[PDB]
């Protein structure tokens, strides 16, 4: 498996009118984040800005990659979609390619997308004001998950999933930040857990199970336990 292109990759997303500012990819780090973290810490500027890394502490196994953006602009309560919004996007670059139908995947509130019912990616935002910052992991080629590989795809090229990958990421952090409804819809509209009895365990060892009814404005999952409405924050689900 080749290894990513740094040069080709800025060619192509950087810059004007793309919301990609800079792009750099490092053989090895220990977490994306982290390192976009330290950055920003440091009073860097890191909207707009991609890390991809080779390998985090197997290697080109993976597409990993961490993505900043200002959020200070939004309403804090929306700021839950964001790690949503990012999900989507990694199902929607990856679904044409993909030997399963689009029904058997989607995503599994708040983090994960599934592919015949294993783990495809993962998101992670982690905040630190006035920034979020954005992981994402895909696994290409590698408990119970799945990879493209395993899904079909022949021979992945990882710099063009990983350029795909931003160009969702890009047009669904657009509509994030326009208060616009469709990405919500479309969100919906891929969900698994949507109409899905799920469990939620909460600390304690206590849980709720219900059915998943809808996501609110502020990115929680609304259940209906019994006819009656709990919100909870985000966290994680069991399907049912």
């Amino acid at each position: 498996r080749p290894p990513l292109d740094e040069r080709s990759l800025r060619d192509q997303l950087i810059g004007a009118g793309s919301g990609w500012r800079q792009l750099d990819v490092v053989a090895q780090t220990g977490s994306t984040n982290a390192d976009l973290l330290a950055r920003a810490a440091s009073g860097a500027d890191i909207d707009g800005v991609v890390l991809i890394a080779e390998h985090q502490t197997t290697a080109r196994a993976q597409i990993i990659l961490s993505v900043g953006v200002r959020v200070v602009d939004v309403p804090v309560q929306a700021w839950g979609w964001l790690s949503l919004a990012a999900g989507l996007a990694v199902l929607d670059s990856v679904a044409p390619l993909i030997a399963v139908p689009p029904a058997e995947t989607g995503l599994k509130w708040p983090n994960d997308v599934l592919a015949r019912g294993g783990k495809l990616a993962g998101i992670l935002a982690e905040v630190a004001q006035p920034f979020v910052v954005l992981g994402v992991g895909l696994n290409v080629t590698q408990p119970d998950a799945t990879s493209l590989l395993d899904l079909g795809v022949a021979a992945p090229d990882r710099n063009r999933i990983a350029s795909r990958l931003l160009r969702e990421l890009e047009a669904r952090i657009i509509q994030w930040r326009n208060a616009n409804p469709q990405l919500a819809a479309d969100y919906r509209a891929r969900s698994l857990t949507i109409g899905s009895r799920v469990r939620v365990e909460l600390p304690g060892g206590q849980d709720v199970v219900g059915i998943a009814r809808d996501i609110d404005d502020q990115g929680r999952l609304c259940l209906d336990v019994g006819g009656r409405t709990v919100v909870v924050s985000a966290g994680d689900v069991v399907h049912l």
